[PDB]
């Protein structure tokens, strides 16, 4: 029946995420079960189960990538036996008649379903992490380029001591370095369930090796090694602990806050006309639509993390099946969401448009109200009284403030100072006392050091993933 | 106003957590500010601000612990000058008159409020982690003790292939090892904001050192070193990134699931009469797993506190917005107090779990015959009989016995039916020793022993000094 007549999620269709979506597709699901069956037979034969023939293994080797027809045949078999794994065991054994006898030998259902999911989780991180690396790369190049450009600081979203455009971008950069840290940890923490049997005791395999514990341990480690994993969980019930889904998702939940804060900030800078999203195809009014989408999708990750926390919390004993439906939603959705976020942020950070003039206009309007201490010191320096000067400025500041709020014209405080005889000693020093570059503290130095050290050191292990456009 | 007449959070007035609650007390907040001012003064002197005097440093050193009188005098000033920190600078400098021109020199208010918060986060983790270590220690001793004891397994909470009591405990232990990993990471990831100025640019410290960047950098490094921290955040706005609060709470959120799953399993085992919570004070027949119920209750509360942190960081505009202040005042203390109560309670539970082997064994005996079909068939095949015939014969008796159990409420009589059926005569004398639960536990005892003596032992080795006895 028609796709136009059924709901489809956007993590899937509307936004380009072809590779990530493939990892969580049905074809990759069933193909990965076959890869697991192949390597279960290889390892079992090696460890000593002579019932497995090399010819069975060689057949399975040519049929790891399930075809549309086999999927449909497995669907027919599933509605008959009401078990998707056993349906695929049957169809795989039809395709590979020399292997029909030994496919799934000794294993329980979760041998293929659970190990496949753990494979997908690590494969998914290996898609995400190259994208995050490139976001860090493009934004830090941005930060360095603009390290010297003074910009109005904002606290409570009210005018605050000057920083620089590049320095502000290091805030977003620092959060993304913590994301690289969190994601790399989670990625390299993942192990495989291996062969564990129905309640984790490996009773079935112990029997198949006639009570030889060493053989069972050799099998468990070998099959995981063949799948390219270093870690096999030694103690499980039927399933890998669903607490692993929490710790796999916590870096995604944390990253959501990074993305939402970055995108919110840019949306405000777009309102201020200081920074806009990249040109895409010259309009006066432009919407920061990519950042609004980043906020939208980032916000969705919190509930998926709670899905995982609540699921693990009520897994009774060696497992309950109330993990199954929700995991088919929460795990793909979370990685697809972050995949879309990172690709969008990569598009945004590749071509941020800066308007230094708008930036300078805004600074000019606000800085005189923040330059009181400079005006005071400069007059004391010239022999004036400090409080006498502190009172004279407050008079002019209130007048300027009234002109801004009370009347609506441009801040005229500097003009007022040039018109007040008291301040004559500094009339030719007001350009210097109001020079924005003198107000940005260490913001340029902080930025250069952070890009050149923190960011470079963090990205050095992933240099091979850094691309261009 | 009387304390009986106002709401008090049970996280500080109902459960034992003196130490953790003191970390988040008013006195420790204001005393930590003073500790921050003392080391700010020491660091500024070493880097070259002679305006502060050696006498001031020594006088601040025996007034770091604020008195109730000073707290009260700081409160009379906070109402007057509309600001807590300045009010405490004043009182500290009245209490310490040779440091009064020197306290807070060059710093902004977040130098004390924000650095103190980070100190409390790591100090709080240093309270939690030793309790976690000891929970792991007691429960792993339990798992080893019961590594051999066969127990009905449960999937879908229906009878499943036998495991052992100790092996089941290794599921909880493995989760706790991940909690140790997560918490130790978060604990050691924490740095200090240091001295950063109102927007993170250190403009006022750069001005105070007449433009010497190296002195600003070395001041930032040294004040943080004096407080016992190796990491100083190089790039901030007004404050440390609130994303740090998320990454400090995510191990606590994850641990909430460990605690809830552990305590839910024990409450089910208590229903089954297999395992009960420790005796307190002629034992009562019926006992409630009330400590486990409390663990589930408080564990559940951690999820919302983590969401507090996620959403807070998400909407921090630019160099800071002050919608982080009130909520962080709830979420950070509540989360560490909740996990502290959870660990104390779990330590008490796991120190004296009560196991009833004959209830466990009675349950296995009633279920194992239905699970031993293949074993009975293999026994007949090994006498020389037919797998197909034996399969059908046992299928008939199994359905009769199932009907007795469910339709009649009777004891499972499958074994008696077998011994009563002429077809099964070749295996009559094999049934008793066949149905031996010790032969059905697979590798559960060996898995348990290896896990405790390798994975657990290795995880706890760096923390041996924290292991205590009762
Ligand atoms: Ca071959
Ligand atoms: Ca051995
Ligand atoms: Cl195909
Ligand atoms: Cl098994
Ligand atoms: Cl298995
Ligand atoms: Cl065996
Ligand atoms: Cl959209
Ligand atoms: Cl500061
Ligand atoms: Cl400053
Ligand atoms: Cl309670
Ligand atoms: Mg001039
Ligand atoms: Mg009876």
């Amino acid at each position: 029946m028609s796709e136009y007549d059924k709901y489809s999620t956007p993590l899937s269709s509307r936004y380009a995420s072809e590779e990530m979506s493939k990892i969580f597709s049905l074809r990759n699901r069933f193909s990965t079960w076959r890869k697991l069956w192949l390597n279960l037979a290889i390892a079992e034969k090696e460890v000593g189960l002579s019932v497995i023939t090399d010819e069975a293994i060689e057949q399975m080797k040519q049929h790891l990538e399930i075809t549309d027809k086999e999927i449909q045949d497995a669907a027919v078999e599933e509605a008959k036996v009401r078990h998707d794994v056993m349906a695929h065991v049957h169809v795989f054994g039809e395709t590979c008649p020399s292997a029909a006898g030994i496919i799934h030998l000794g294993a329980t259902s979760c041998f293929v379903t659970d190990n496949a999911d753990l494979i997908f989780l690590r494969d998914a991180y290996d898609v995400l992490i190259p994208k995050l690396v490139n976001v860090i790369d493009r934004l830090s190049k941005f930060a360095l380029e603009y390290k010297d450009l003074p910009v109005l600081g904002w606290t409570h979203f009210q005018p605050a001591q000057l920083t620089t455009v590049g320095k502000r971008a290091t805030l977003w950069l620092q959060e993304l370095l913590w994301d690289l840290r969190n994601m790399v940890r989670a990625r390299n923490d993942i192990g495989l369930r291996g062969v564990k049997g129905t309640t984790g005791t490996q009773a079935s395999f112990l029997s198949l090796f006639h009570g030889d514990h060493d053989k069972v341990e050799e099998l468990d480690k070998r099959v995981v090694e063949l799948l390219g994993f270093d870690i096999v969980y030694p103690v499980t019930g039927q399933t890998y602990s669903r607490k692993i889904d929490i710790d796999v998702l916590s870096p995604l939940a944390s990253f959501g806050a990074t993305a939402h804060k970055f995108a919110t900030d840019i949306r405000l800078l777009a309102n201020l006309k200081e920074i806009e999203e990249p040109f895409e195809k010259m309009a006066y009014k432009r919407n920061p639509m990519r950042c609004e989408r980043v906020c939208s999708l980032a916000r969705h990750l919190g509930g998926l993390f709670n899905d995982a926390v609540q699921t693990a919390s009520v897994q009774w004993f060696e497992r309950t099946l109330d993990d199954s439906a929700i995991r088919r939603i929460s795990l793909p959705s979370a990685f697809l969401t972050v995949d879309i976020l990172l690709s969008t942020m990569l598009n945004i950070t590749s071509g941020l448009v800066v308007y230094p003039k708008v930036i300078e206009r805004r600074i000019n309007s606000e800085l005189p109200f923040m330059a009181t201490e400079n005006i005071i010191m400069a007059m004391v320096e010239k022999g004036g009284s400090r409080q006498d000067c502190h009172e004279e400025i407050r008079v002019l500041s209130h007048q300027a403030s009234a002109v801004v709020k009370q009347e609506g014209g441009d801040n005229d405080l500097i003009e007022r100072i040039k018109s007040t005889e008291y301040f004559k000693p500094i009339w030719n020093d007001l350009d210097t006392l109001l020079d924005p570059k003198t107000f940005v503290g260490r913001a340029p130095q902080q930025t250069e050091k952070f890009v050149k050290n923190d960011v470079a050191n963090a990205l050095k292990p992933f240099e091979k993933y850094i691309t261009t456009e």
